[PDB]
C-alpha cells in the first residue's frame, strides 16, 4: 500500500532516476541494499553510523522483513524524503515572507508595513484594499497581523 502510493507520486522519469541511484547503491548488483552497502554510502556522506543505526534506517522501510531494502522500499524511502523537503522549503518561504513584511520586526505586520511591501513589489493597491486585507487577517481584532494569522491568510 505504501509502495503503491509512492509509485503513484512519481513519474516514470523520476522512478528511472531513482533506479539509477538504487543501482549505484546496490554495490554487488544483487537487487537489494544491505547494511554494508548502506553504510558505505553514509560513511561517504561523512557520517559514522553503527550497524544498529543502519539496521534502524532499514526498518523504517523494510516491509517484507528481509533486513535489506529493495527497489519498491527504496522509492517509499525517497518519496518520504521528497515530501519532507517540499514541506520544509514551503515553510521557509512562509517564515521569510513574514520576515520581509515585518520591517520593524516586532513580530507583527501592520497596515503600513503591509502597504510598503506591496508598494515595494511594484503593485498598485488602494487604501480600501489594504483595509479589506487587514480586516480579513485580523482574527483577534487588535489591528495587527501575527504569524498565526499570516499563515491562515497565506495557505487560506
Ligand atoms: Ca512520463
Ligand atoms: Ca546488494
Ligand atoms: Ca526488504
Ligand atoms: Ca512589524
Ligand atoms: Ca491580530
Amino acid at each position: 500500500d505504501q509502495q503503491a502510493e509512492a509509485r503513484s507520486y512519481l513519474s516514470e522519469e523520476m522512478i528511472a532516476e531513482f533506479k539509477a541511484a538504487f543501482d549505484m547503491f546496490d554495490a554487488d548488483g544483487g537487487g537489494d541494499i544491505s547494511v554494508k552497502e548502506l553504510g558505505t554510502v553514509m560513511r561517504m556522506l561523512g557520517q559514522t553510523p553503527t550497524k544498529e543505526e543502519l539496521d534502524a534506517i532499514i526498518e523504517e522501510v523494510d516491509e517484507d522483513g528481509s533486513g535489506t531494502i529493495d527497489f519498491e522500499e527504496f522509492l517509499v524511502m525517497m518519496v518520504r524524503q521528497m515530501k519532507e523537503d517540499a514541506k520544509g522549503k514551503s515553510e521557509e518561504e512562509l517564515a521569510e515572507l513574514f520576515r520581509i513584511f515585518d520591517r520593524n520586526a516586532d513580530g507583527y505586520i501592520d497596515a503600513e508595513e503591509l502597504a510598503e511591501i506591496f508598494r515595494a513589489s511594484g503593485e498598485h493597491v488602494t487604501d480600501e484594499e489594504i483595509e479589506s486585507l487587514m480586516k480579513d487577517g485580523d482574527k483577534n481584532n487588535d489591528g495587527r497581523i501575527d504569524f498565526d494569522e499570516f499563515l491562515k491568510m497565506m495557505e487560506g
